[PDB]
RNA sequence: UCGGGUUUCUCUGCGUAGGAUAGGUGGGAGCCUGCGAAACUGGCCUUUUGGGGUCGGUGGAGGCAACGGUGAAAUACCAC
């Protein structure tokens, strides 16, 4: 159990808004070692259709305590380029064997303008369908790979939808300050609450819930 | 008796592989002694394919997730 000291604080009656929940999101969590505090939201527009998956990315504000992670694919004036900075796994062109033996738990696995084919003439019958791939419109292409791979750097980024209709996105942890954990509750509702592609209906935000290593709960408020 | 709603309580979710239905994220490695995990017999619920609960004989009380297995995720410890 463990319920009080920590519930007894908390009422799913009232509310605790943007410069509020922030003071009191680090503290409903005496547990065990660092906890962090989910931040709720409810995409429950009409969780059945293609066009209503938000299909997107989200970027963290500054810097949380973890690092970062892409797999790059180079070879040339690219490889001193992206191992003397700090991604992940890198080497030669025998980047098609790390992601294809036996590990797939990297994550946005870059490449080059004229090695793009690399990722698609050796690695579109495994890594075809992973969604996951440098293209021209999304994440990492061209001689891009020291500039905007830092929204790999310093944003976690994260795109998922589900079948019921709850989805929480972190934002990091809590060993900051009251004033950062609704900065990072900046760009929460500043970069999830854009999914607008072909259907939708009226009202989007209602309310917002929590969660912990031992909850709890205490309605977010929302307004200006 | 019927019409439904709300609230307390109650759980099914195998098109794929994955030993045993993972239902999702974070603390993804810890505590739990304070709120439905093992399968011998003519089963209800998923339907006499395997699988949570069983009514009672039958009678190892400490553990599990995992590295492996494994996938855009994994089978447990805390909550929405």
């Amino acid at each position: 159990k463990r319920y009080r000291a920590l519930e007894g604080k908390v009422d799913r009656n009232k509310q605790y808004s943007i410069d509020e929940a922030a003071a009191l999101v680090k503290e409903l969590a005496t547990a065990k070692f660092d906890e962090t505090v989910e931040v709720h939201f409810r995409l429950g527009i009409d969780p059945r259709k293609s066009d209503q998956n938000v299909r997107g990315t989200v970027a963290l504000p500054h810097g949380t305590g973890r690092s970062v992670r892409v797999a790059v694919i180079t070879k040339g004036e690219n490889v001193q380029a992206a191992e003397a900075a700090g991604a992940d796994v890198v080497g030669s062109d025998e980047l098609i064997e790390r992601i294809a033996g036996g590990f797939m738990d990297f994550d946005a696995v870059v490449a080059t303008p004229d090695m793009m084919a690399q990722i698609g003439q050796k690695l579109a019958r495994l890594l075809g369908p992973r969604g996951l791939l440098p293209n021209p419109k999304s994440g990492t292409v061209g001689a891009d790979v020291a500039g905007m791979v830092r929204g790999l750097k310093a944003g976690r980024i994260e795109f998922r939808n589900d079948k019921t209709g709850v989805v929480h996105a972190p934002i990091g942890k809590a060993s900051f300050e009251s004033g950062n954990l609704s900065a990072n509750y900046q760009a929460l509702i500043s970069a999830l609450e854009g999914a607008k592609p072909g259907t939708a209906k009226g009202v989007f935000l209602r309310s917002a819930y929590l969660t912990t290593t031992m909850g709890p709960s205490i309605p977010l408020a929302l307004g200006g």
